[PDB]
């Protein structure tokens, strides 16, 4: 295992967003050309084991632990999100759940602040939304998914999302009802794993839905806001109610929020 390994994301210009938005309320549009300097991205979502090395070193107590509750999806105990007392990264469905059998799965119940603490501890940082989307797209232009426009290319599952009738029945057809190991599923063109699906991923940007079509260079998002941007979708997503396992998709939460489907990966200017 090399679950803290990074890959070099090459310098380039890409189209961020889409002029064919699918969730218009989320500011997926307009498409805009964005220039990104070469940098490094974690190949994997930060795992339980890797987060435990952080906590072992620093003694860090996560915001969910201090608050004393976190949001858990009802189907694994909106109306299907329940604030559960004693749910946190070590007990992802509440006090009598454990991570001992899933050490290689993504860490969950981590806030934006928790993520920044981890990444900075590791000599890294969160990616910006633009870096994240560029990396997600994996060197392809204007495609829905890291791998192209088909959800199941060659009849193969390429990401851990939902199959079945949400929220009642997850068939587990793709091989995972909850999370999968951080190295599950094929990599995209840049060597990134589970950049769509599995856990949602925090980014550094303040959220807004108002974007210019101006061209930009290493954009950081707006200078203020109340919610931070998260990307990529999770194991809960299904086309029927969600459609957020697209690189262009985007959503938000307050920086002190935490949930059973939300995690992160780090980036860095140079190798730490
Ligand atoms: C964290 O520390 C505990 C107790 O010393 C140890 O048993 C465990 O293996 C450590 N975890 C990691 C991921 O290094
Ligand atoms: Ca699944
Ligand atoms: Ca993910």
């Amino acid at each position: 295992l090399a679950h803290s390994k990074m890959v070099p994301i090459p310098a380039g210009v890409f189209t961020m967003g889409t002029d064919d938005p699918q969730i218009k309320q989320d500011g997926e549009a307009p498409a805009r050309r964005v220039t990104i300097d070469a940098f490094y991205m974690d190949a994997y979502e930060v795992s339980n084991t890797e987060f435990e090395k952080f906590v072992n070193s620093t003694g860090y107590l996560t915001e969910a632990e201090k608050f004393g509750d976190s949001f858990v999806f009802e189907g694994m105990l909106a109306p299907w999100w329940l604030p559960v007392k004693g749910a946190n990264w070590r007990h992802p469905e509440g006090p009598d759940s454990t991570i001992l059998h899933r050490p290689d799965h993504p860490v969950l119940h981590v806030s934006w602040n928790d993520a920044v603490a981890y990444c900075t501890w590791a000599g890294k940082r969160l990616p910006t939304e633009a870096e994240w989307e560029y990396s997600c797209r994996g060197g392809l232009h204007n495609r829905l998914f890291p791998w192209g426009n088909k959800l199941q290319p060659k009849g193969q599952h390429y990401a851990n999302i939902w199959q079945g009738e949400f929220p009642v029945t997850n068939t587990g057809e793709d091989g995972f009802q909850g999370t999968a190991p951080v190295d599950a599923f094929p990599p995209n063109g840049y060597g990134l794993y589970n950049i769509v699906g599995n856990a949602w991923e925090w980014t550094s940007d303040w959220w807004t839905v108002h974007h210019s079509v101006e061209e930009t260079l290493n954009p950081k998002g707006p200078p203020s806001g109340k919610d931070r941007v998260k990307k990529g979708g999770s194991y809960m997503c299904h086309r029927s109610y969600c459609y957020r396992y697209r690189c262009a998709a985007r959503s938000q939460n307050t920086p002190d929020s935490s949930a059973s489907n939300l995690g992160f990966r780090c980036a860095a200017d140079r190798l730490p």
